């Protein structure tokens, strides 16, 4: 398939680069999130991804517990960014980086990213970091409301993407640093913060709010069922503040994408759950290879008419192309 | 469908009764938890359900800190359990509480109730708590091998069921107790229970171990692909003391119940990653009602023989029924 | 769910009732009878009970396409056509109509085509396979060149053809002999549509006229299982196909053809259509009368698919393939 | 995967050569005779490349139920399968034979199952649909009262029936008129095959006998996706069904049949099936030399099932079936 849209496309500037073993797996990583403008576009020509929607690394700034500097790194990031898609603007789009322990300075970065500079949306890895940084700030707080009603404003999607909890909330893994990161502590953070998003009353107050989450959705179409329907015979209205029920905004004002999860047994699930026309192809490149997930999505067993709108339509159609 | 085989089955004493919103919900609930012999038997009996495998319920014996009282409980729980199923054997079978806290005490007990009480497998509730009761104790840890290798000898399965985290190891649910519990923390805390179990290498030294979980795997089958293939064109061994991949140990020493997942799209999901030959039915009961789970399992949309053998005998198998 | 539309819904005119005598074993011919000629009371409050807001209706089979002589069939067609027209207008808000049409007469199926979408606001054609003429004793296939003009104008009009079921002719059905349980809804109706369906495929119809709309009941009549097959056999062989047709007949089925769920209420057959045609290409349906509107629409409210397919599929693929 | 079962491998001998012939033109015409004639070479470094240990061979099609002459047909399947025999006793240990019968004549069909299964060691009998006899105008169906003595041996000798497919006759081919291409495997081999079965399991066939182990490739011939509406249709009639079984065909088909993924290579389809049949009912083939060895084992490597099924479907269920363990 030619023409897809691909929306979890990193790379990264000196200032983050340590943020994402030594040898040449390591050196190449570090040259792949640094190009552009090379080995990137040319994989994309090889592999039929007409459209890049990039975004800076992780944990970038969400792990700048300085809200100066954080403020100054996101707004450095997001002026590489814009000149980086100028050089090929039928290629690349961007997606704005924000220093979201300063609410009020995350939200007018946005606005500039969106309003000056043509972003197209936002991508933050997980909870923010602050002061001490010894505490995780999440989203769904009070201090976060006047942000959320900005985007929706803005009408451009927040990607929800992973980071690792910090060390002491993460003491289930002990012991076992290889279940951190994409192996599970990935999905584990992001699924949850997406879940205190719902439960919160967020998408009563703002139901226009498009969030996006890549590894098709952190588990959470599996478990979706059970986590609304468990103990059915209990017949009390659940205690958070939200209105509805969790199916009703991951249904609503959720979109998953591929990234980092080519399994067609994964995407048949998702598509029996949240449905096709709200899944989006994506890669994870530079931590995934293009090659990799663009052969898989061109032979997933699927629908042709859903191949092209996961590949393509689904995108173009939620960033208004 | 007849004759069904349910293993995820609880029942409590008033010493454990309390770890299971005040009304007329919760004194249902606590009735249920007490009673094996009525209520219970009337609704197998409605449902299809021949075989009950009973089980304590939780967190009980993993959240006693103290050695003794957590070997004095489970004994007493087991003792109770050994004597309901003895009133009708035909109908009852029974999975053993251990006192983990304390690995001599908890191999020991095992042997009691498998050899003495004619049990057929163990049930425990995630980690256990010690002492000051402020350190999760996981399986995995270098202690507890004497213990799984008498488990395997005894050749017996280890169902492995949630609890929820300790609070200072659950800050990221602070704010959100609704998603503690069965919405959520229970599958987050017993997935990775598991796959510590598979990455320590504990499958390459007991590989005859069977071990089984509930809730349709806690989220597993879905991720399982990525927990191994992330990030594949990066070719370095993984550094884990296990030998092979997280997926050979699932697909091998894992066994799925559907046990509070009541979702067809899961159990498809399931049936086309573990396979129908390792997933069970069972319901969770009481804290979820045996119709619920019946009806749904009566018409979930699967091959009729794959109906039977996850209702009946892949249990039937798993745990010597036929002889 | 409620607001469904549902579109391979029948009824019968005195003219017509009698072919549905085969249909069901005494006892049951009488309440039959009673439902393919009700559409005002008993069928309305069917769908108000069980969700469904438009019911297009139309008339039962072979009815037009087992009368060999024209002049006949032509006034058949006519006369259901305007009984359906009468009682549409009785319920506008719920009701919607396909025409019935005389093909044995190509020139004047296509007249009456005419007639019914301008004149009557009829919003496509229900045709039960193919048709009989003069000694009545051969087949008409509409991949036929006489055909030809009649597609042409069903593109122009743009209104979707719905390609129903009809058993062979006794000549063509050896292969039921001695099992006339086979016949009908349980095989013969399939086999007999599916073939007709790739007849239309393989003539290239779809290259000449490519903005043609088809449906098929029953899921497809067991199309999606086989496409793969059906293309792909021996594909080591690297010539091109035979047939007439430029292109492959997974190219015309997903381009060109819908399917309904009527008479088909099985899970994992939506399942594998969803992953074969797409849920944007299946539309729910009955088959009321011979089947319960209640089976058809509690198996569909509780289908494993996502929510936001079962609005689809039940309600808004109909409303914008017939333009509502 | 290696060690795998592959039991819808074809080959012909020169008196049956010819019924292969109008598939392909030319060039491939000359390819696909070599196919047919070769079992020693090509076709086992072909099995040596592509993980199959085991292929069960049967004739090509329709051959034996394609010859009227009761004694020209039972001349040929015995010349068939004498051919057959002394070929897997060059390599007993990779090849496996399933039988030729000349079903128009009962009593001599019987016979040579038997010599074939007691003398030759043949595991079972692959028939290319029904049989023409006399003057061969006549489809002759296995769900005739006929037929009924020799599927009690079928029964007793314990051996699967593989029920193949063929073209109808011409004058039961009418709706294919003008579309020759989409006689053979593009849909005529499916509905010829599919309803074959059906009549099987209408006639009560296995209530009478219900050991009997039918086999059908190319994932069923269609019958999975349909099988609900089969039994289910008009259910608002709550009357008994009119054929002679005693039960439902869901019920005959998930206990009496199997399925291979002969030229079948979809994995949605496979997903139907295994939420219809099961995996356990479900066997690797395919079709070779009609279909190119490397395309089914390729496809079957990668398809999205599970691992455990995966062995099952493509060794196992075989391995069982056959009772090779
Ligand atoms: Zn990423
Ligand atoms: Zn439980
Ligand atoms: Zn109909
Ligand atoms: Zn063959």
């Amino acid at each position: 398939m030619q023409g897809k849209v691909a929306l979890e496309e990193h790379f990264a500037i000196p200032e983050t680069l340590q943020d994402s073993v030594p040898g040449d797996y390591w050196k190449e990583l570090q040259h792949r999130l640094l190009d552009i403008q090379d080995t990137r576009l040319k994989l994309m020509d090889a592999h039929g991804i007409e459209t890049m929607i990039l975004s800076l690394n992780a944990p970038a700034v969400q792990a700048i517990p300085d809200r100066r500097k954080a403020i100054e790194i996101a707004r450095r990031a997001n002026d590489v960014l814009a000149e980086e898609c100028a050089k090929r603007p039928d290629r690349f789009l961007a997606f704005a980086a924000l220093p979201l322990q300063d609410p009020d300075a995350a939200t007018e970065e946005l606005q500039r990213c969106v309003n000056d500079l043509g972003f197209v949306g936002a991508l933050v890895n997980g909870f923010s970091q602050e002061g001490d940084g010894q505490t995780p700030l999440y989203y769904d707080l009070p201090q976060y409301r006047p942000f959320w009603g900005e985007v929706e404003k803005l009408d451009v999607p927040f990607y929800l993407h992973p980071r690792n909890p910090l060390p002491q909330d993460s003491r289930i893994y002990d012991g076992h640093p290889w279940l951190l990161g994409p192996t599970w502590a990935f999905a584990q953070e992001t699924a949850v913060h997406a879940l205190r998003l719902m439960a919160s009353g967020l998408f009563d107050e703002h139901p226009r709010l498009n969030i996006i989450l890549g590894h098709m959705g952190e588990g959470l179409p599996y478990m979706m069922w059970r986590i609304d329907h468990r103990n059915a015979w209990v017949k009390l209205p659940p205690r958070y503040p939200a209105k509805r029920r969790f199916m009703d905004y991951f249904n609503e004002n959720f979109h998953i994408t591929t990234s980092g999860n080519f399994r067609t047994q994964t995407l048949i699930d998702a598509i029996l759950e949240i449905g096709a026309d709200r899944i989006l192809f994506s890669t994870d490149w530079p931590f995934e290879n293009i090659d990799h997930a663009s052969d898989w999505f061109n032979a997933t067993s699927i629908a042709e008419a859903d191949r092209v709108k996961i590949g393509r339509t689904n995108a173009r159609r939620l960033f208004k192309l």
